[PDB]
């Protein structure tokens, strides 16, 4: 019934780590998912459609992993606390790594996957600056940078750094060093004078 | 002479400005350089052979600039050192906002743009490590991320912010506050234990 929809979904995820999505025809969509090119556009408008939602159950995912670290603090020293936040994105992200790499082009191409990552960007961003804040009222931060630019550009860091190291990209970060190397530079440069 | 050459290049400069190459022609380019079509194609094979050369130009700028600056160290403390590094960057992309935007979406579609960033990233990188391994040899930063990682991520914070913020991302750090921010996170990254 939406079974269906959910084997378009995966077909697309598995055709994704193989080849783009222009080398993705809704024929090879339909096929894998054993539905008629007509039955596959009772469910999507398009191959696009497919990816902008890959990409909104991916960051949704996300978002709903960091609200279950924001309602149950890990107790642990703030280097660690960062660490798990972190964390969330990169496991995330890095177990739908097709996902994030298509998504990641089609922002330049698809004005609703740009809002969809603008929209969950700005509420991440949001959430590290409210953290921040907190721990320059507890006294444990200095009030150096407006917490909204630093949080914006780390965020940014963040982005970037985890999605080159994902594509293997030169340069990059090793994956098996990029959380300890982002980490550090959060801690640093929100408790650093 | 080679005029024509420079004409193609301001003309597609300018027209970036106002629309994407997409929506750009080969007639378009021609047309403000005072050419023919077929003469246009005497200089160039493509439009897009025009972005990368585009791209060329302001990127070896870039990368003169910070030759010219690591030969003649200004005489300051090293927070302004290295703001005076991230300011050969965020002046040079700065000045050529539609080509550094236009080149960044190329990336994505051409492997010689991919690869022409690629070769400056590294050299970039390389750079920001020697400085780095320089500051622990003096005694002046502490030995903590290796060197090459931290400069890798510092570098990706940077092409990603100053893009964001050149482009008027939601979200970005204010053009007019983007310096600061990145300063910090870098010395604080850079000097801190
Ligand atoms: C895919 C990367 C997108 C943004 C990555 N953001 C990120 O790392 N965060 C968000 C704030 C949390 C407290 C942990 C750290
Ligand atoms: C367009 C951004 C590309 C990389 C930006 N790199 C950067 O900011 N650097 C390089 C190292 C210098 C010592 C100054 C800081």
């Amino acid at each position: 019934g939406d079974d269906r929809e959910l084997a378009i979904l995966a077909t697309a995820e598995n055709l994704l780590e193989d080849r783009p999505l222009a080398d993705i025809s809704v024929d090879d969509l339909a096929k894998g998912a054993g539905i008629s090119r007509p039955t596959f556009y009772f469910y999507f408008p398009s191959k696009e459609a497919v990816l902008l939602t890959l990409l909104d159950r991916v960051v949704n995912q996300a978002d709903m992993a960091l609200q279950t670290l924001a309602e149950n603090p890990a107790d642990t020293d703030r280097e660690n606390m960062w660490r798990t936040g972190i964390n969330v994105f990169f496991e995330t992200f890095g177990s739908h790594k097709a996902v994030t790499r298509a998504g990641q082009a089609a922002r330049a191409t698809s004005v609703e996957v740009a809002e969809l990552w603008s929209t969950f960007m700005q509420k991440w961003i949001a959430y590290t600056a409210a953290v921040i804040d907190a721990e320059r009222d507890r006294g444990a931060a200095p009030r150096t940078l407006p917490a909204h630019e630093l949080a914006t550009a780390l965020n940014l860091m963040n982005e970037r750094t985890l999605f080159a190291s994902f594509a293997g990209e030169q340069p990059s970060v090793p994956e098996a060093r990029v959380l300890d190397t982002l980490v550090h530079i959060w801690v640093t440069s929100i408790y650093g004078e």
